[PDB]
């Protein structure tokens, strides 16, 4: 009718009301009541010590939840359902309730049928518990790796899909936690790196519950760098940054020995950790070997500094030919001056490629297959030097990680551009003996594709110094958070191009038919570079340019109009040009920006971390004493186990004190967390009531 | 003598920008309940009849 | 040496030990300890019972402090020097001590001496105190104005301006208290009104301490909105809002006069009283008198509608003339109603401007004083409406209107110049009789002036348009922020003036040499407005209308060369174009759209508030009876004491409601949002050391 009556629709079965007294006073603290009510029902039977509350909660969860303890063992004598209480006490952490349940030896439940209490101990981080239940030889299930096809992976993920998914998460989730990994691994540092890597990409394949796994990941490496920090002393951070997790194995000695568990990090991506101000400091030392007081430099004596080092970069790689042991030959050794050297060697090649076109000599325009000049000699050998740097590589690294690099696509591509140059310019001297002008040079001429190889080949040179700003505090920050910001735009740049295809398709559609011949255009240029811009839409390969080109405003309007002047055409021409305009640049330039502003934002709040560990890939990179010489010199041509026994007594030694340490920092950042729950103000109420309840049972003259 | 009551009127200000500024941790909830139970088990001591 | 040595620098007089345990007796709640050291210092005279602890707290501010009573009254009743104890007990907001310290009737302070214990408790905003302290005949300094030279405001700014500034912050901290207002005012609203309004311009005066006013003024805005919060009845927001606080004359017909408080709120910017969703939602019943389901109406039946009176406008306007008595001729006193119908004559004025360049009578072009055509004439009675409704709503308005809305500054220009067109018609008429071709007339030709005027005036009037946005909720909200923008850019308008008029002078500096004359250039064109540009530079004036077309890409670069090609000149001066370029559209221009983007923001979320401001504005203008005729049609030719006194019986009824209510809801809204504090932790503690102590003094057994 006008009113909505309300009734319970699934009704539970109803308590009786001596119940509800019973449980009332486990809530009240009043032990004397519950001592009563236990004896009476031992008798009686009038009472349900079991009672269900429709809430699930019986008397001895309401013990459990108040922490009176008391009174959960005067419950536990009488012979109480225990269920899984245990999880419950876990949960809570309440120390003393779990040492009870321990040592006392369909349903409603909070907890799915997966949680076990060493998984769920783990789940709340509680060192003290965690550690309980551990001393009673327990176990956790393995997980299977992600990508397994295993009876057991499939059909479970047939059965129950949901339970499985939640099943796995649930044991990282224990694996995961700092407590129980600082109990339970060897090497705790270890298990967090590769535990966080698993997790990172765990959080991909499992994409519907991927910031579920991304936060694991982000905990375990925390727990790492906080170890770290835990350091006192720089001989404790010295063994744990150069502990080998007992490789044996073969070293090379071109690599560099020391660091061992610094790479490792490294490679497993641990940002946080490699840029910890005290691996940071050691690293400096290390890079700066030769400058003991460099920080406190002015930067003009830096500058100066910089330069005469750079200004002898040939001498320093000739004493290194010469003399490796001398005192001069050694010079070259140190990480930061073999940095500035391999740059002087860089920037002294990019000199020379500027004085490729400031000398000119008449009458040599016109030589089909010309010899190299004096620049182009002294150019050679810089290239066969990067070509045979970059080959070095391949073998020395490997295809996989040497394609993961960016700048290593602009190193192939540069190195390639140069090798066709030179073939080119081979062919061209062999096939031609003489001078012709080069105005009747063919469009193909291999002169002309040597030309222009090579100048495309000085644009990657010259950006290849941009990868130098790492190992500037001003520019390295910036030039990495800059190539960050590339990946938002690129797919931006997926949108862009429908567009310009569909609407070059529509306006070629529409214009084919008015092509006109070179012989007829002013000057007998065809296209949008001539002077007078003319069969813009004419072709599909000439109207992607021209529609590329009027997003910098370089297509003048009138080249909508065709010769025989068909009024309807033309305006349906350019109001198909002004429609694309207005999408490129009134509405999806403008959406690039906002996008940009915003990807910039959570860009910047990490620059510093990012910058760090980029730099000090550039520093590492330096350490090896293999490509010492830079490229325009680097072409000319018993028993182990005590030592790696005590090397690892050392490193548990200071990973004991690092744990202690931690643990302690953790309990003690707790304590100050600066909050309070309903949970602690139910406790304080409930102290009161006991001991009210105890006081008055005493009472004097009744 | 200025600046020594410019500091007196500062420390008192800093003494009461603390009992108003932060709230409770569970430092101050451990104290408060070990309170009442050295009191319970002092009270308990004189125990009238048992 | 290496070490420094710290010592006590300011050394104060030191408490002996026996006082020292004194004091840890009331810390503690030691009620008996206390009880006894008072008592022995009555005869030992050992201890000084107002030791004064280094820190200034005594034992009565102690007492105070834990709201310990029962010792407080112990000390009170031993004579102890209370000196400022009370306004310790007002600032600890105990209830209790300040009534004990009532009744009971240069050292350090926590207070300045200005402080008064009325003033301080209204500083805390606690109703109960105030009331008691109120209750004993209390006063509070009225503040001089802002701006007064009296002796006394001259004086004291000259003897100590700093405690000057700070006793007049205090005095208004006080009499802005809500409840302080609430107890003390007669009309609560019109004080928080007034008070808060006056804050608003203090805040101006005293540059120093703005930030400061600038609270207390929002404080007294927030006051108002949320008495009206708690109104409960129709009944009841009519009385508040129809209520006029004198009555003084104010009978003028033709005025809506209704809504006096409203009208009130409105002068004195309390925004946020007005946008209170039931004060909109009363104001929208009368704006849609005429249609009582406007919002239940689907958006198609709205827009049919309002085409439906918009075409009717000529009609309804023409009954209100004939029988505004009438059915019909009521109809466009309903405010909706006539909005719509100013709104149709307003786009058919729009309408014929359009129709102003597509029919003119051809070989009429060259007829020098030609008289009004077709279209003319019927816009010329549009035009006198336009300019009689301006000087009939400026007489009514005063001479002040002009600098409150920025809309009024259009509608002058717009009218003077129709203005002066019709008059240079008129001359154009007089002087000239016949036809001449039009390319022989002088560059002053009345008849070109006018046809210029006309043209401004027509780009004016339909800008006009958009301050009609406010009455959309799509349109209005995004309108009025734009509107809060522009402040903004024109301060940095300024920068680039001065950028423009620096770079001016000395490209004008360095090309005035080379001035050509328009007989040497091609075609006869001399400027920038000609096919092939030149003379760029020549002049002033020509270089700054150059250095405007340049921000928009409008001037080519070859206007950088002079005819004598001077290769060093040409150089400069094209590197100060360059220069400029770089100053105006890669840094100043991007730092603009930097500053336009941070503004937005903060306008954004007060987007809602100020919308429902501008459309209260809208629609109040439309409820009186003054202006009810479009344009178009506009020109066309008993005791007062009981009705005051009973208007305001009702008046003091629902005000006394709306503050019990309020009262208790801030009470309320304290308890269950204020989180705890030390203060709260050191009270319970004390609370169980008072127990503990008293307890045991008395063992009850044996
Ligand atoms: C896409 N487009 C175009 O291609 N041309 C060139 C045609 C061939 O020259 C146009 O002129 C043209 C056009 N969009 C036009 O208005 C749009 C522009 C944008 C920015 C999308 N907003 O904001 C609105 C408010 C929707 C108006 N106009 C101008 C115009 C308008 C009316 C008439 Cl009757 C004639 C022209
Ligand atoms: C102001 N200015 C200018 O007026 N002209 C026109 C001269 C007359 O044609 C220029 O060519 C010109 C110029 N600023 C130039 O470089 C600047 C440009 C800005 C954006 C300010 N950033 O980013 C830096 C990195 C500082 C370089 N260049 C180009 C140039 C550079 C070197 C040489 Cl040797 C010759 C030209
Ligand atoms: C006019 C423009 C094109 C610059 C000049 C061209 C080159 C000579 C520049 C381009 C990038 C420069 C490099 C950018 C970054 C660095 C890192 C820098 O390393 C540090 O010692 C940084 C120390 C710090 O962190 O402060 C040493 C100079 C160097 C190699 C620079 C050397 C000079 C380079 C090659
Ligand atoms: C293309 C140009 C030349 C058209 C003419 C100018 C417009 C900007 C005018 C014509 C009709 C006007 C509208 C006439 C009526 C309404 C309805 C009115 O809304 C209501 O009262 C209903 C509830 C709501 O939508 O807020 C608000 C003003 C508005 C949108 C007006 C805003 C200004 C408008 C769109
Ligand atoms: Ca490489
Ligand atoms: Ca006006």
């Amino acid at each position: 009718r006008d009113r909505i009556p309300l009734q319970i629709v699934r009704a539970e079965t109803e308590l009786s009301a001596e119940e509800k007294a019973f449980l009332n006073a486990v809530e009240k603290g009043d032990y004397a009541t519950v001592k009563q009510a236990l004896q009476e029902a031992e008798i009686y039977y009038n009472v349900n010590i079991n009672c269900m509350d429709p809430l699930g909660r019986s008397a001895l969860l309401i013990a459990i939840e108040n922490e009176n303890l008391e009174i959960m063992e005067l419950l536990l004598n009488h012979s109480v359902y225990v269920g899984d209480a245990l999880l419950y006490a876990i949960r809570k952490e309440v120390v003393g309730a779990v040492e009870l349940l321990l040592s006392y030896r369909t349903q409603f439940s909070e907890f799915t049928p997966d949680i076990t209490p060493i998984m769920l101990a783990a789940h709340t981080n509680n060192y003290e518990i965690i550690k309980l239940l551990v001393q009673k030889r327990v176990t956790i299930p393995r997980p299977h790796q992600i990508r397994c096809n295993c009876v057991e992976c499939v059909s479970s993920s047939e059965v129950d899909s949901l339970r499985h998914s939640r099943s796995r998460l649930n044991i990282y989730k224990a694996l995961a936690s700092p407590s129980l990994i600082a109990l339970s691994s060897e090497d705790p540092i270890l298990t967090a790196f590769r535990l966080g890597w698993e997790l990172k990409e765990l959080s991909k394949v499992e994409n519907e519950f991927k910031a579920e796994y991304e936060e694991l990941s982000q905990q375990c490496k925390l727990f790492a760098k906080d170890l770290l920090d835990q350091a006192r002393s720089s001989r404790e951070l010295e063994i744990i940054l150069n502990h080998r997790d007992d490789h044996s194995e073969e070293l090379d000695p071109q690599k560099y020995h020391d660091l061992a568990k610094l790479k490792v990090a490294i490679k497993y991506h641990q940002k946080e950790f490699v840029a910890q101000p005290n691996c940071q400091q050691l690293l400096a030392t290390l890079w700066y070997d030769g400058f003991p007081g460099w920080r406190r430099k002015h930067w003009v004596v830096k500058l100066l500094t910089c330069m005469t080092i750079g200004f002898l970069f040939p001498m320093l790689s000739i004493a290194y030919l010469i003399s490796p042991r001398s005192n001069l030959g050694l010079f070259i050794k140190k990480p930061f001056i073999k940095f500035i050297c391999h740059t002087a060697s860089y920037l002294t090649f990019l000199f020379m490629l500027l004085l490729a076109s400031q000398h000119i000599v008449r009458t040599d325009l016109h030589v089909q297959g010309p010899p190299p000049t004096v620049v182009e000699w002294m150019i050679l050998p810089w290239v066969l030097g990067f070509i045979w740097g970059e080959i070095k590589e391949m073998w020395d690294g490997g295809f996989t990680e040497y394609i993961h690099d960016w700048w290593n696509l602009m190193d192939f591509a540069m190195n390639s551009l140069y090798l066709a140059t030179i073939s080119l310019k081979i062919m061209a001297y062999v096939k031609y003996n003489g001078s012709r002008p080069r105005e009747e040079w063919e469009m193909w001429h291999p002169t002309l594709i040597a030309e222009a190889l090579f100048a495309i080949s000085n644009i990657l040179s010259s950006l290849r110094l941009i990868s130098l700003f790492t190992a500037n505090s001003h520019l390295g920050p910036l030039q990495i958070s800059l190539g960050r910001m590339l990946l938002d735009i690129l797919k931006f740049l997926f949108i862009y191009c429908l567009v310009l295809l569909a609407f070059a398709n529509g306006l070629n559609q529409l214009y084919f038919y008015y092509e006109t011949r070179a012989i007829d255009e002013p000057n007998n240029c065809k296209g949008i570079r001539c002077e007078k811009q003319n069969n813009a839409f004419s072709t599909l390969f000439e109207t992607l340019q021209s529609l590329f080109w009027s997003v910098f405003g370089l297509l003048n309007l009138y080249v909508t109009n065709v010769k025989a002047r068909h009024e309807f055409t033309e305006f349906v021409g350019a109001t198909m040009f002004g429609t694309y305009n207005v999408i490129s640049l009134v509405v999806l330039l403008n959406m690039l920006i906002a996008m940009m502003n915003n990807s910039y934002q959570l860009i910047a709040d990490h620059a510093d971390i990012e910058w760090k560990f980029a730099r000090t890939k550039l520093w590492m990179s330096y350490f090896d004493e293999g490509g010492t010489l830079p490229p325009p010199f680097n072409i000319i041509p018993t028993e182990r186990n005590a030592d790696s026994l005590i090397q690892n007594q050392h490193y548990q030694e200071v990973i004991r004190n690092l744990v202690k340490r931690y643990v302690a920092a953790m309990i003690r950042n707790s304590k100050t967390h600066e909050g309070l729950t309903e949970e602690n103000f139910k406790e304080l109420k409930q102290d009161i009531s006991s001991f009210r309840y105890e006081v008055l049972d005493l009472l004097g003259n009744r």
